[PDB]
């Protein structure tokens, strides 16, 4: 009874409406690399469990449907995302109390999925859904390949690297939950400054933009970095910039927390659970955004 109303993202995502009840959902259609072989059972097993793992700051997975050549994921629908909201707020800034609320909520959602050994892997502002009630939710998890979904390969894919953790760019074979903390730290700085922190346009440009701000990492601040697969001794050596320059005019509580979310060493980067205890959040509230829907 659900019909496509409108394309809302590009898998490709549609606003779908029930032609009798009015109910609206987000329908995500993921094309596969095969026309006949469908999705392996083990991937459907892993995806399906997330229907029963719920948190207020994670988008709700409503149904999973698979065919010989497609995977469909049905999600709850929200009208807006943080990318759109920052663009609408870009000339003035999202107010600090709302920045703080959104960051706290996103840490709550990450603490939940990391506690269940699920990573997001691809956090971006456009993947963070917001509503009129002040909630923000993690969406568009980068789980297709981790679960074994045989997604269609795209030979000329243009990937946004801006939020990617430096251990990923240096070729780490195993990701940790810390990759999501890095991405969220980047998004935190973007809401504060109204500009993306590290908008690189290739993997080496992404790395060098990080290096020119936080300093070229070495064994002193990131033990093991020089053994990472894509580390090069010939990297240019940039001095570290102070966080007072990176995120003015964030107060020292916020700068403190941001420095721990952007720690080079993923083993020392603050956990989502520990970040919730940070003094930055001692006056946190739940304001509402003014949305033009
Ligand atoms: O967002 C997507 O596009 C997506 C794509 C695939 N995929 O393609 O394999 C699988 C899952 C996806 N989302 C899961 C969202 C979710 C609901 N409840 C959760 C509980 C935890 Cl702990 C962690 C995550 C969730």
């Amino acid at each position: 009874n659900f019909q496509k109303v409108e394309k809302i993202g590009e898998g490709v995502v549609y606003k779908a409406r029930n032609k009798l009840t009015g109910e609206v959902v987000a329908l995500k259609k993921i094309r596969l690399d095969t026309e006949t072989e469908g999705v392996p059972s083990t991937a459907i097993r892993e995806i399906s469990l997330l229907k029963e793992l719920n948190h207020p700051n994670i988008v709700k997975l409503l149904d999973v449907i698979h065919t010989e050549n497609k995977l469909y994921l049905v999600f709850e629908f929200l009208h807006q995302d943080l990318k759109k909201f920052m663009d609408a707020s870009a000339l003035t800034g999202i107010p600090l109390p709302l920045i703080k609320s959104y960051l706290f909520q996103l840490l709550q959602g990450l603490a939940f999925c990391h506690s269940h050994r699920v990573l997001h892997r691809d956090l971006k502002p456009q993947n963070l859904l917001i509503n009129t009630e002040g909630a923000i939710k993690l969406a568009d998890f980068g789980l297709a390949r981790a679960f074994g979904v045989p997604v269609r390969t795209y030979t000329h894919e243009v990937v946004t690297l801006w939020y990617r953790a430096p251990e990923i760019l240096l070729g780490c074979k195993y990701y940790s939950t810390a990759v999501d903390i890095w991405s969220l730290g980047c998004i935190f700085a973007e809401m504060v400054t109204r500009r993306a922190l590290f908008p690189g346009d290739s993997e080496i440009d992404q790395l060098f933009r990080i290096f020119r701000t936080l300093g070229t990492p070495d064994e002193v601040v990131w033990p093991g970095v020089t053994s990472m697969p894509d580390y090069k001794p010939s990297f240019p050596k940039w001095a570290r910039q102070d966080f007072s320059k990176v995120v003015p005019p964030l107060d020292e509580d916020g700068r403190s927390l941001l420095s721990q979310m952007l720690h080079y060493d993923p083993n020392k980067r603050i956990s989502a659970k520990a970040a919730l205890a940070h003094p930055f959040f001692q006056d946190v509230t739940k304001p509402v955004p003014h949305l033009r829907l």
